[PDB]
């Protein structure tokens, strides 16, 4: 709501101060990578 | 009354003190305004 304005019931959040004072706005979950790297032949050799 | 005095039986409010250690002067009532307002508009609302 705005007061004294001619403007109610908007709806989605604003841009004005979004963060509450709160500091962080936390989420959570897993997260899945099957990423690829040049790996030699020798399978005894890692690349990291 | 006033006592001690050639100008006696004054009556009315004097200019002096309406204090007299009374906490407050209380009236109470109501209100009752009928109002041209422009604010009150729930009408003109964006779709979504």
């Amino acid at each position: 709501k705005l007061t004294r304005t001619r403007l109610d019931r908007l709806y989605g959040l604003p841009a004005a101060d979004p963060n509450n004072g709160k500091e962080y706005y936390e989420i959570a979950g897993r997260f899945s990578l099957i990423s690829l790297v040049p790996s030699n032949d020798d399978y005894q050799t890692p690349i990291a």
